[PDB]
């Protein structure tokens, strides 16, 4: 895929996440464990991930396939509902940030 067209082509899905609001809000900086309170952050989740992250990586190339990008979005919202309990305001959060990114990326990997 073309660099540019394989950008152009995802950014529509993550603009997606970054609309909702306040759902996105939680997940547009990488988790503080400090500032946040939850000391045992880094041992729970070891791989984190967020928005900022990801759209860093998108924008600079970073993703030479549809799938890398895929796999951070499903990675960042996997962390949230393995570290948070189901019944908290960030989980339901994530489960809506989940269920917008479904329904914009199927159309998108349906041609790509
Ligand atoms: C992504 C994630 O797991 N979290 C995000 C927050 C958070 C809140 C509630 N406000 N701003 C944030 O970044 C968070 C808080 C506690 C536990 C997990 C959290």
């Amino acid at each position: 895929f073309k660099p540019e067209e394989l950008r152009q082509a995802l950014m529509p899905t993550l603009e997606a996440l970054y609309r909702q609001d306040p759902e996105s809000l939680p997940f547009r900086q990488p988790v503080d464990p400090q500032l946040l309170g939850i000391p045992d952050y880094f041992d729970i989740v070891k791989n984190p991930m967020d928005l900022s992250t990801i759209k860093r990586k998108l924008d600079t190339g970073q993703y030479q396939e549809p799938w890398q990008y895929v796999d951070d979005v499903w990675l960042m919202f996997n962390n949230a509902w393995l570290y948070n309990r189901k019944t908290s305001r960030v989980y339901k959060f994530c489960s809506k940030l989940a269920e917008v990114f479904e329904q914009e990326i199927d159309p998108v990997m349906q041609s790509l």
